[PDB]
């Protein structure tokens, strides 16, 4: 297990097809040797002409997986060229700008194109750098694999082979690279940072990437001690419920309270998950998200970050249950964990997880401003999180309610005792479950307006305002009925034709343009599409069998929630169905990033572009 | 950070010497740039007068450096000459009696032989590796650091000294030592595997080496597990025992049963720390222990094991606080604990760390019958070990016979409740504190036969019988005073004089001999030797300190076990100077395994030599 694992982790996986294919020619040796086509006692023709034409086809292939290497190394050569001499212009320009005005505002766009320019060519480095690893990891595999045919077989051909054929070609001879590397590292040395070669090789250079770098063990030490430690406190925490509990005591806004931390601390669990298997199976989200190439979290900081939080909420959970203080009130335990969840989020220092912070903040800021920022990826996918994580908002909202008008601060224990929060009297739940689709349509209304394009993004506009008159019809059916009107049935029956246009109507977007599949050329691959990422097929019909159920679960949900059911019912639904959703979005996070990154190959790109902004 | 640490962590520890000064190097040059001797005015003469006396006395360091690498090289070489030859010669033999003899007890005598060649071969083939590895080391630093040297004072000298010295210095051009390498794996695999070369290489083939290898993360992940798990249940062991003990119930048995456990789990998890300290200095303990160089664990297991051990401890001292059950009997409890610890010792299968298990347990069969087998390093070491753990075994004897006659069967709940058990008037108990002096006592006349040198065996015969006189004298007294008879002053006045006998004779002996201070060629380094490993100073001050103050309290222990003082004050004072003796026996193995690794320092030795068994 020397290189073909080797290999396997270090290829940049939009040009996977490119490299050589290690795993075939071994394959293909080992079932020559196996099946040693001999004869009965001696017979030249028997074991010298299956010896004199297996060789020919190997070598044919040699020569043709040669010159697939060479093709895409001129081209990717020429790019490199092209675009070296378009960021040498830029930078002239700028230059020649200001000299002349020396000899506020133009202060502000001058330092954002230097930083632009200063990104700009980080990227071109690192291009070449892929480039050159490219170079390198294709000869030792040529030298390795002849070397193996040369074991296998005891003949000497594939030594001559290797030097005939391969140090002659001009992949491995051409030496622009190298020139091009020095000449960019110079040009930013001297133009930007004023001589100073330490900072410049600081932001230049390219530590290991992908899957190549193992986290430290104090941070593998850290999760599994904080896993331990939540364990322990579930495991108590589930017998002090047992056996402490009254029947009188009621229990619903304490559950109501917790439910979204418990969500919240799973969501970020799941996360995790999601990182890790994006990681290995080869699926560039770095890419995707435009996150720092040479910067970033794995998925060990993730279950770092939900451990954390687990331990707290089980701990103000479990003070709530017992009274380990004689004097302080039972109903400032929650208080004090969103609290300190809160500051957490917003720690103005430069500690635990700064960078992290600061960029999802940008994210949430950019998010719930949606019409007035253009709309990238991760808007959306963050857009779409929230989506799924409405509950939370409900929690709040109740908690809120309850701690404004329906909590008696006079009692000692008042956390734990009519009916006023937990229902859509005044209208403002119906609000509350609408927020993020609203928030989805008119992203997809400004990315109708940017693009011009009445396909697909009108057809989204629609998707998610179904989920507007789902909502009004079941808030209009549940007002009429504990009223005693006549017009029950008509809303009954609107509601339930809405309920199935929109379920129906998310659930096919989902399998079909969400995932891409039951694509017309799916060959041998039936009802999925061409090219697939995860190894295992069982993988997407399974997650198809668990999105259409849990995509008719899911609505029924949001309905129920505005005084629908009887208030015992329907507390015991929700929180059943909670959980549930946040499985669904984990799930459909895999399958989407793949659906996106497999557009990124076919046009072999690894780099994202950055275009430095124009003062005059 | 590349290059210092590189070189400071692949480093041979017998050899660190030998090796190139890069950090000297360095410093000097950094200096140098620093004070630059410049004038005022701009004096060109002056300053080039500067750049004309440094280089030279660099270049008189690096001719030195690079003299005294070519001759230990060239003796390092002839070394491996002589040792290849006289491996030939031994192997001719072997083969030479069997074939005359085929053209059991017989086949005994020919079994081991074959074994132990084919381990002085793999010795011989990690030398050479060894030796390959130190030339690759020693010129990548001539090269770094005379690029390092061009580079800071701008001139191109360094570069074509480079060529002129090093590159045709006989340690780089000899190629004699990969002839080796090929004949010896060549030699293995016709003679002694019949052509197998797979195997012959799995046998051969060395991994990386020293502190050059991370821990697998499924490691760091169950010993953080592990740790967390522990808290939790110490925290809340500690909870319920301040909140449900009854003031009635006794708990002198539980605790006496307990404390053994609590003494094994202690000695493990720092025994993981002193493994991790003997990694990290560079003290060699796998060439002095004779452990397998390419298998072998590292502190990251015994964390493991300890933190396992310790959780079922806690579960099992939990378990007896509660009830969980309400049938079975409290006392089942410890004898559970017990009898697991014992299976997973003992365990027959190939599974949960097998070879150290069977290592372990062919070294206690070695020491228990101590006067019939030869004494090694490692047999010493584990008797001083057991010389420590005897209040595990007081602990077995005192639970052996509380179950046998003071414990109830017929009670529900007998386990914590008279006092006919537990008192040094059977003798069972002066018999068990002496029974690891004289293993060692035994070990050291058994040395002194072999090797038939009066010194220094027969003084640690002599040191380690003291503890018979004054055990004795101890007994003596308090069997007299209790009768009352009219001898007791005498039988005090001789315990003092042999507890102040016995207390000065070892502490003298640990100070003087074990840790090899208070040396006469001490220098710079007052009060301690000339060479010393461990960074900080204030280190063996600290040590010293506590040995001479707890040499004094462990004396005591040993003497008070005997029915002296009264069984109230007697348990309390047993039981805080537990912990206390295995802390010394800990702090004690630093420096006992670095005065013996010292030792290999100035002869340099590694892989140590196998002594083929000749049939004959
Ligand atoms: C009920 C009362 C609750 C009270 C509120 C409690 C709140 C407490 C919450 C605390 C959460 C703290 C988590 C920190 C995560 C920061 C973002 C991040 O990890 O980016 C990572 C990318 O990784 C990914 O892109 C995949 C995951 C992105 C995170 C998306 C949001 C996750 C939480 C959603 C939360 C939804 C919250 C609203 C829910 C309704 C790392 O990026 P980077 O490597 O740093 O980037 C490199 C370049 N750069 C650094 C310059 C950018
Ligand atoms: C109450 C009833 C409890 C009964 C006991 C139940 C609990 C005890 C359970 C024990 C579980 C096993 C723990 C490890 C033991 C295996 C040896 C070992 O670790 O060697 C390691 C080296 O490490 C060292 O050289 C330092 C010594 C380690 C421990 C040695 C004895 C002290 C621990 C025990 C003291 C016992 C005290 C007994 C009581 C006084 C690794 O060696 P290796 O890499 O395998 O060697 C490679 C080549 N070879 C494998 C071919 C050799
Ligand atoms: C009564 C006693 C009960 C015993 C129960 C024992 C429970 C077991 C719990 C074990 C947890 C102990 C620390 C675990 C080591 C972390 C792993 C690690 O990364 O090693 C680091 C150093 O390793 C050290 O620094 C060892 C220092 C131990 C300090 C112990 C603190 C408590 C006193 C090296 O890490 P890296 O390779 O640089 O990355
Ligand atoms: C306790 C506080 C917990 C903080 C949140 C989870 C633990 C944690 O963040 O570890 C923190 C230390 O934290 C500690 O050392 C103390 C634990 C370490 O987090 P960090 O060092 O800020 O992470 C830097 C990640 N980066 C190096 C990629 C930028
Ligand atoms: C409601 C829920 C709240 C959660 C809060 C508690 C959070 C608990 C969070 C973490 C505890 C569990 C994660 C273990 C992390 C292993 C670390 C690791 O070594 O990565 C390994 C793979 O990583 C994986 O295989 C991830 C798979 C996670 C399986 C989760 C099992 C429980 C369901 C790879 O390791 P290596 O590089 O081969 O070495
Ligand atoms: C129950 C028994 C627990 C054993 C002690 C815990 C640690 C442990 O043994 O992990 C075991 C798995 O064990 C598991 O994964 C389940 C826990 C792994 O231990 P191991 O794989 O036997 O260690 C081999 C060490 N060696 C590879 C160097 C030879
Ligand atoms: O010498 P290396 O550079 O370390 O090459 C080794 C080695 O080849 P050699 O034996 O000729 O030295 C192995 O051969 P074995 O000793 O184990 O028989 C070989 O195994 P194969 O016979 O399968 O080629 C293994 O290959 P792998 O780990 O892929 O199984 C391969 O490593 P490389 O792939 O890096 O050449
Ligand atoms: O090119 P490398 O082989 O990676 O050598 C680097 C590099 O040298 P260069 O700049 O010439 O490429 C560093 O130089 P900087 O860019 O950081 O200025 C240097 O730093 P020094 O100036 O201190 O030599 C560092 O050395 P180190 O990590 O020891 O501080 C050294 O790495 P090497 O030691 O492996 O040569
Ligand atoms: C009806 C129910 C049981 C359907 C369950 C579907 C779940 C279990 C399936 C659907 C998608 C699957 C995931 C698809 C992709 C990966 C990435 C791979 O590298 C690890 C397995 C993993 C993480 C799979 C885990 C199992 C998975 C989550
Ligand atoms: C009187 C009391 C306080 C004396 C205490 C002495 C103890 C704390 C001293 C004496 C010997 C010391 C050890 C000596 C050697 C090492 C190895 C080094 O790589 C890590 C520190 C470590 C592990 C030291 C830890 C502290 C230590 C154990």
């Amino acid at each position: 297990m020397k290189f073909a694992e080797h290999l396997s982790a270090h290829i940049t996986p939009e040009w996977r097809k490119q490299y050589i294919q290690y795993e075939a020619f071994k394959d293909m040796l080992y079932s020559a040797q196996d099946q040693a086509p001999s004869v009965e006692v001696t017979d030249e023709d028997t074991v010298k002409r299956y010896f004199a034409k297996f060789e020919e086809k190997f070598f044919q292939t040699c020569e043709k997986e040669l010159a697939k290497i060479n093709t895409f190394y001129s081209e990717k050569l020429a790019e490199a060229q092209r675009r070296f001499a378009t960021l040498q212009n830029e930078l002239q320009s700028s230059l020649d700008a200001q000299k002349e005005s020396t000899g506020s505002h133009e202060e502000r766009v001058q330092h954002r194109n230097i930083k632009d320019l200063k990104l700009a060519f980080s990227e071109f480095y690192l291009s070449l750098i892929l480039l050159q690893n490219y170079q390198n990891l294709n000869f030792t595999g040529f030298r390795k694999i002849l070397k193996k045919h040369d074991k296998i077989l005891e003949t000497s051909r594939g030594a001559d082979w290797r030097v005939a054929h391969v140090e002659v070609a001009p992949f491995y001879t051409c030496k622009k690279i190298n020139q091009l590397i020095s000449e960019t590292e110079a040009v930013v040395t001297n133009e930007l940072e004023d001589g100073d070669r330490q900072k410049a090789m600081k932001r230049l250079r390219v530590p290991p990437l992908g899957a190549a770098q193992p986290a430290p063990a104090w941070t593998t030490f850290r999760v599994g001690l904080f896993c331990g430690i939540f364990i322990v406190l579930n495991i108590t925490l589930v017998l002090a419920a047992v056996f402490k509990l009254e029947t009188d005591r009621s229990i619903w806004p304490l559950i109501r309270i917790y439910r979204g931390g418990f969500l919240l601390i799973e969501f970020l669990f799941l996360l995790g998950i999601n990182t890790y298997g994006w990681r290995q199976a080869g699926v560039n989200h770095v890419l995707i998200f435009e996150l720092n190439p040479r910067s970033n979290l794995s998925h060990q900081h993730l279950f770092e970050i939900a451990g954390f939080l687990g331990i707290l909420w089980c701990l103000s959970l479990l003070a709530c249950f017992f009274a380990p203080i004689s004097v302080i009130p039972t109903y400032v335990y929650p208080l004090a964990l969103y609290g300190f969840m809160v500051f957490f989020l917003i720690n103005p220092t430069k500690t635990f997880y700064y960078k992290s912070r600061f960029w999802l903040l940008k994210l949430l800021f950019r998010v719930f401003t949606a019409p007035f920022h253009k709309v990238g990826f991760a808007d959306f996918w963050l857009a779409d999180q929230l989506n799924s994580l409405s509950v939370i908002l409900m929690d709040l909202e109740y908690m809120i309610c309850f701690y404004s008008l329906e909590l008696k601060w006079d009692e000692s224990k008042g956390l734990l005792p009519s009916g006023i929060c937990h229902k859509y009297t005044y209208g403002v739940r119906a609000i509350v479950q609408c927020i993020p689709a609203w928030l989805r349509f008119i992203q997809c209304l400004r990315r109708y307006r940017d693009t011009k394009r009445a396909f697909p993004h009108l057809v989204n506009a629609g998707k998610y305002s179904t989920t507007f008159f789902m909502v009004t019809f079941a808030a209009l059916y549940s007002t009429h009925k504990e009223r005693g009107h006549s017009d029950t049935m008509v809303f009954f029956y609107l509601w339930i034709v809405f309920y199935i246009i929109s379920s129906c109507y998310t659930l096919i977007w989902d399998l079909k343009m969400d995932w891409g599949l039951f694509d017309k050329n799916a060959g041998e691959n039936t009802f999925l599409r061409e090219e697939i990422v995860y190894p295992q097929k069982a993988y997407y019909y399974c997650a198809i069998i668990e999105d259409v159920i849990l995509r008719f679960a899911w609505t029924i949900q949001i309905s129920i929630t505005s005084t629908t059911l009887l208030p015992h019912s329907g507390d015991i639904i929700a929180t059943v169905f909670a959980p549930l959703e946040v499985f669904r979005r984990f799930v459909w996070n895999f399958f989407r990033l793949e659906n996106e990154h497999l557009n990124n190959c076919g046009e072999f790109r690894a780099v994202r572009d950055i275009s430095v902004a124009p003062l005059n």
